[PDB]
């Protein structure tokens, strides 16, 4: 684990994850890119070191650290021409940023385009010197991090525009395709008697997972950042970015025992070990799993997960009840996503820089129609309802620079203004859902709303949330060499990109 | 092949044509519907018994029959409140019509709402007892025909009210899709040393397809059922509902050969074998072709068509130079398509049931705007300019009851008013063409008019062209159960169309 100061050099490269090769973009020499850890209160240095020679799979680039707040630190948040112009090929750019106020477990990953897709995406975790879940289990360290990714042979750009799944999933960098089944298949170790936190982290581009480990069960201690009274399930439905730790006691018998990581669409199951891995306890013999599946006694529902600590919903607990309520009628015209009637096109100027440089009310961001300004102290409700016109679906909507309250999950009727579970990533479901959130305007700044598959973010299915943008400027001091990056983006011939 | 006289029970049944089962509309047990043929001269009778219980995908229907002229039989031409009210389920209609004055490729399907994009929709060939092309082939039949079809795992309107183009490409009713790439293939049987006259049709609800045949090119004799000068090429763009019969001489070293039809957008690409079928020369391996692709060297463009027998074009060599010049005046409100500020809406009494109680005049006809009166026996222009303001382009309009010259192709600023092709449908081009047409009225009747990509005919991309509306009763004289459909059909529950 580097951090929670570390170089992160990018470079293309060719990888083999599911034994067969193609080029990826790297983060020091590896896909997905190296754990970053920390703790609660440290400041992460973070030096992005551009080396990428692939124009295909973009030359520029921009780094997104998934979860966090950036309080004060909009600058570094991430997201090409929202919150910066992106670094160019043989430049290097510091993010620096701190995490006074939050722990679990994160991710990082490209934000420009659809970069993540082709390799730019991997972990990052803060551990708690005061976790309230520490006394749960016995070990929590770099071979507990457990990451799903969906991995495609075609380069994110030389593919269709709305990938249909994947041709493999890897658990922690491996797995199989119905090609390669006889690939290397990953092996989290363990040892019986003892209690391991795993991290689940989806560094999905774009399909969930459904999670499952054979004849074991798992007790979600955190959701996105957030601790949870303890909950023990059997099946796990993880959305693109969305964390859980989980505790496992492994207390059966020594042998392997198939992990699974199944996709809502792709190549699909487990014929061949493919969308597999494998739990072994130490002194087992070195070989595939032979155990079998089980109807899932005790699936997760998001409604299920509740606060550790008690932690209150903004608002008044009736719908609309907040100072600005706003809807999301999500569209579609065959190639565009939109929101309310807008398909997000990035601005050429970033859009913290245009507030920086003054702009502040709605009608003179660009672009307008995707952006919208809110009042600071003020309780905000977004609802999302899910509709056939937005195609995909279920879609993964994620919020910047905060974490917000699930008054209503997918699958549910029941509103929940008392104990929902908080979190940055939700599934906003199919049609008969209206997935439902809330949050109070904490942070200065413009924050991305948006779906967190990268394929409908990168057809425009997106907003922004501009917050407080009188404040804005003031509160979000820009260091130089953040004011360097339009300069020298806007240089670029667009073979350089 | 069946006909020329045949019946054709629809009905609902589970099909797995790319592997992946889903709910759909057949005839005859099939999807695409069964080939329909017969000869030059030919009176059809062809009898519809619809048997349809899923109202999702509808109960009732129309069958048109596409790119005949149906002189005299406006009754029989099936575009549902322009020429007849729907067939209600438990009842049959008989369609009777000849074709003395052509032959060709053709096809058949639904051409009531969004109804064959759910799998009612197949070929229809008009062989020539004196085809002026015979002696260019060997072998023409039953297994000559090749159809293109875009298919959906889900239904017509369950999914998005423009979907994001096609989950698989069907090539003779077999195809791929990602996810169910192992499914069987279409295998097109050839023997060595043969020619081989391939009647290519689109079935396509949408996208067009760029048609290709791995180390093999391909001699146009005959596009939309008109001959043309033999025209060797070896990648064909066929749009939604056009035709080409094309000469192949199986004259390749004994192999397998991908045929390749790659959609306009959707699950685009090669990957897995998706959008693909097998030319399989008899003997070879019983595998897939491990056969490439080569930019194509000489792809067809409509303007180099021309007629085989020299058809002239109507009016005087200049824009304009015309009996009566129309203009099409495209725009989209974000659900619905407008032709000159009005959006096709089907009327409740049929436009020909409309003109046969006497309403002659423009004033006099619903839906208002949407219908233009044509005066007899004179030629009239018709220009289609392509526009930002009609997203989906290019979109492929078509003309019911005609064929047409094409004065003005896309991708063309030139006009041809000497010798260029005519056909049945057309593609409007992108944003700074100006495509249009030619014909004279020698037809009496009302003869729909819209863009082929049926979602937009849904959305109300639609016009009707009721030429000779003092004639037109007395020219098309009308069966007795072409009169009781009406009747039958505004008696039905709202649950059972
Ligand atoms: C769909 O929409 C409307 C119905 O609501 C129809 O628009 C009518 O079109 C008529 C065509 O005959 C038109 O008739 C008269 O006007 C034209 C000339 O109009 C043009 O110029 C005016 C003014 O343009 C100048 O001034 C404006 C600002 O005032 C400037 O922006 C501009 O740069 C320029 O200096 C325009 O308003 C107009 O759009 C035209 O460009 C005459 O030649 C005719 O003889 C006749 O008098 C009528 O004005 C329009 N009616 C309305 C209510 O706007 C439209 O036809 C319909 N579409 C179809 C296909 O049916
Ligand atoms: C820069 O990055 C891109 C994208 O990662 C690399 O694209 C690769 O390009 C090659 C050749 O164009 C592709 O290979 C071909 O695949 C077909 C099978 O479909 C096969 O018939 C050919 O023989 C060849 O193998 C390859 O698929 C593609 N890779 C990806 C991931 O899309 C490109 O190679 C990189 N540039 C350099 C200099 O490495
Ligand atoms: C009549 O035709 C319609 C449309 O073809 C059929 O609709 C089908 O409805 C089922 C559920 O009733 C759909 O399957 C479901 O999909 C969800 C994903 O949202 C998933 O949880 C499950 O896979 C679930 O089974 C199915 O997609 C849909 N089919 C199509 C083609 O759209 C209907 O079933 C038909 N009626 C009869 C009586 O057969
Ligand atoms: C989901 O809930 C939202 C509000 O919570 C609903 O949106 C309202 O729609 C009406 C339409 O008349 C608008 O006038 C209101 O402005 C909206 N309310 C708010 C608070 O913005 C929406 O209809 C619901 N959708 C579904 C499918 O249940
Ligand atoms: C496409 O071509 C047609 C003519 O072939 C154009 O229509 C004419 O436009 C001029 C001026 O705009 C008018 O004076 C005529 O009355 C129009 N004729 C008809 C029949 O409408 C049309 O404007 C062209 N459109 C584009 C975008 O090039
Ligand atoms: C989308 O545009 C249409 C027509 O322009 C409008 O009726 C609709 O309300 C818009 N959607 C919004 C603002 O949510
Ligand atoms: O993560 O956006
Ligand atoms: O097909 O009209
Ligand atoms: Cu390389
Ligand atoms: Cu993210
Ligand atoms: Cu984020
Ligand atoms: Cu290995
Ligand atoms: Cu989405
Ligand atoms: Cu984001
Ligand atoms: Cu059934
Ligand atoms: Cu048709
Ligand atoms: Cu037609
Ligand atoms: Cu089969
Ligand atoms: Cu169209
Ligand atoms: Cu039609």
């Amino acid at each position: 684990a580097i951090g929670p100061v570390a170089d992160l050099t990018l470079t293309n490269a060719a990888v083999s994850p599911d034994g067969f090769s193609r080029e990826a973009v790297v983060v020091n020499g590896v896909t997905p890119a190296p754990l970053i850890s920390g703790q609660k209160g440290d400041r992460f240095q973070l030096n992005v070191i551009d080396n990428l020679t692939n124009h295909t799979m973009l030359k520029t680039t921009s780094i997104h650290w998934h979860g966090f707040f950036q309080h004060g630190t909009n600058w570094a948040d991430g997201p090409a021409f929202v919150n910066q112009c992106p670094i160019a090929s043989g430049h290097s750019f510091l993010y620096d940023f701190q995490v006074p106020d939050q722990a679990g477990t994160f991710w990082y990953h490209s934000h420009l385009s659809t970069q993540y897709c082709d390799g730019l995406r991997g972990p990052f975790v803060v551990y708690d010197p005061n976790d309230p879940q520490a006394s749960l289990y016995d070990i929590d360290n770099d071979d507990t991090v457990i990451t799903l990714a969906d991995w495609y042979h075609v380069a994110a750009k030389l593919g269709p525009r709305f990938p249909p799944g994947s041709d493999a999933t890897l658990i922690n960098g491996l797995g199989r395709s119905p090609g390669t089944t006889a690939a290397d298949l990953a092996v989290i170790k363990v040892t019986q008697g003892k209690r391991y936190r795993f991290r689940l982290v989806s560094l999905s581009c774009d399909p969930n997972h459904t999670f499952s480990i054979d004849g074991h069960t798992m007790t979600i201690i955190e959701a996105d950042s957030v601790n949870t009274q303890p909950l023990e399930v059997d099946s796990i439905q993880i959305f693109a970015a969305q964390r859980y730790s989980f505790v496992l006691d492994a207390s059966q018998p020594v042998d392997n025992y198939w992990i699974r990581a199944n996709p809502s669409f792709g190549n699909t199951g487990f014929a061949g070990g493919i969308n597999s891995a494998i739990l072994r306890y130490l002194g087992a013999p070195e070989i595939e799993p032979t155990t079998t599946q089980t109807t899932p006694t005790k699936p997760l529902t998001e409604v299920d997960l509740h606060p550790l600590t008690p932690m209150a919903v903004p608002g008044r607990p009736e719908p609309g009840g907040v100072d600005k309520p706003l809807n999301m009628v999500f569209n579609f015209n065959g190639t565009n996503f939109f929101i309310n009637n807008h398909s997000f096109v990035p601005p050429s100027v970033p859009v913290l820089l245009q507030i920086l440089s003054g702009a502040q009310a709605a009608q003179d961001l660009v672009p307008e129609g995707s952006v919208y300004v809110l009042p600071s102290n003020s309780s905000i409700e977004i609802s999302f309802p899910a509709t056939v016109n937005a195609p995909g679906a279920p879609h993964p909507f994620h919020l910047h620079g905060h974490t917000f309250a699930v008054v209503r999950s997918a699958g549910s009727s029941e509103y929940n203004y008392d104990n929902p579970i908080f979190r940055d990533v939700v599934s906003t479901g199919t049609p008969g859902d209206n997935v439902t959130i809330r949050f109070q305007t904490a942070n200065p700044g413009p924050w991305f709303l948006h779906c967190h598959i990268d394929f409908h973010l990168d057809a425009g299915f997106a907003v922004v949330m501009a917050e407080d943008t009188p404040d804005t400027t003031a509160a979000n001091p820009v260091p130089q060499a953040w004011s360097d990056l339009c300069p020298i983006y806007d240089a670029l011939d667009p073979s350089d990109l």
